[PDB]
């Protein structure tokens, strides 16, 4: 049958540091999937639907910032990051179905997203928070990134984990274009790990 997907939900997320790893310390260059779908659930998060990041803006200048600790931590500094997104019902709860409420899920996203998030959202780790804010479709669409004109092959990096602890490491070739990381479904990977 056709699949029920929300509308597509649009927010800024900016934060002074950022630690994007691998895990398997220094960030990537960007945020990995993983990384996002965890900001996009701590927005709103039910066990009735599972979020779907489908793309990322890098608004601004790739720049890092370096701690040592005494033994060197390598941030992202001053980063804002547009992440578009929608959610979908959760087949591995089924006993969900009374739930499964399209306008009401819709309409407390919306809330969630304008108060900044029911939870702490965090940029990649616990030390690093973040602010997230409300913007429409035509905000996400226009906004100029920083690396608007140019694209970079940021190579293999890690895109998320499959779960029954981990089954599987998900890992693929990630490009930025003109500022925008459209990603691929986990299954489209170019590698997995058992």
């Amino acid at each position: 049958g056709h699949m029920y997907r929300s509308r597509d939900f649009y927010v800024r997320v900016s934060g002074q540091r950022a630690l994007f790893t691998n895990p398997a310390r220094s960030s990537y260059s960007v945020p990995t999937r993983q990384a996002l779908n965890g900001i996009v659930d701590a927005i709103y998060y039910k066990p009735t639907f599972t979020n779907i990041v489908t793309e990322v803006k890098v608004i601004n200048q790739i720049q890092t910032e370096l701690q040592g600790v005494r033994s060197y931590v390598s941030y992202l500094s001053d980063v804002v990051y547009l992440i578009k997104f929608h959610f979908v019902w959760n087949e591995d709860r089924k006993d969900l179905n009374s739930d499964r409420l399209p306008a009401k899920h819709e309409a407390i996203m919306e809330r969630s997203i304008r108060k900044g998030g029911r939870r702490d959202v965090f940029l990649g780790t616990r030390e690093c928070l973040g602010l997230v804010d409300d913007i429409s479709q035509e905000e996400y669409e226009t906004t100029v990134s920083y690396y608007n004109g140019v694209n970079i092959d940021l190579g293999i990096m890690f895109h998320s984990f499959a779960y029954p602890t981990p089954l599987k490491s998900y890992f693929t070739k990630t490009v930025m274009k003109n500022g925008v990381i459209t990603f691929k479904a986990q299954s489209e990977c170019d590698i997995v790990n058992t």
